[PDB]
């Protein structure tokens, strides 16, 4: 949850 992959 609320993880960012960019």
């Amino acid at each position: 949850n609320y993880n960012n992959y960019q």
